[PDB]
């Protein structure tokens, strides 16, 4: 990907709090260990992403770097990077090696401006296995 | 491995402090990513163990399990094995996708346990890397 395809003026603090994962989609078929449920993100004072997801609960610390929405996680090397988020309503979020996108929403109520942007964002990127939850 | 091939009454707590990795040995000579360098344990009161590393300086959290010479890191699962220590002067330590093995010294004082205990402990498992350094 590109720093062109990451989200401008990312406030990391106002993406706190529960989200649930509509859909993902990845680069390669056996991506989906990238198969990882969002179910919290918790932002530092330092300005760090601390990640709680389902799997078994895990708790991932994704620290800041020189970019924005980018954060790295660990002895094999993880970015996650933000794309694009109206912090009340979506956050897209992938995770790269290479690269699995999650659609996350901050409750399941019937709209489908996430998975529209979601489905949008990922025409850019080469995704080989996309699925979607009830 | 085995749990037969861990160590027995570790006291995490008394592995505190500075390290030197004098050797490595991996199953898959690509392994040698686990190019990790120990610099630091950190035991937690709550039993946990801080991993400082050099590969840069990363700062890895291993959990406690059912398993006290047995820690668990992350995305890609990682379990951190203590083979053998006497704390004072050496700890065996590895870290299993699959495995990678390090010789640690308290001090490069000129002694050679470390190693003949590390040369014997990689006796029972398939390396097919080697690494020593100065």
């Amino acid at each position: 990907a590109s720093v062109t395809q990451t989200m401008k003026g990312l406030d990391i603090q106002k993406v706190a709090g529960t989200w649930y994962s509509l859909a993902m989609a990845a680069s390669d078929i056996s991506l989906l260990p990238l198969r990882v449920y969002v179910e919290e993100l918790k932002p530092t004072p330092e300005g760090d992403l601390e990640i709680l997801l389902q799997k078994a609960q895990k708790k991932i610390i994704a620290e800041k770097t020189k970019i924005p929405a980018v954060f790295k996680i660990a002895l094999n090397e993880n970015k996650v990077l933000v794309l694009d988020t109206d912090y009340k309503k979506y956050l897209l979020l992938c995770m790269e090696n290479s690269l699995a996108c999650q659609c996350l929403v901050r409750t399941p109520e019937v709209d489908d401006e996430a998975l529209e942007k979601f489905d949008k964002a990922l025409k850019a990127l080469p995704m080989h296995i996309r699925l979607s939850f009830n």
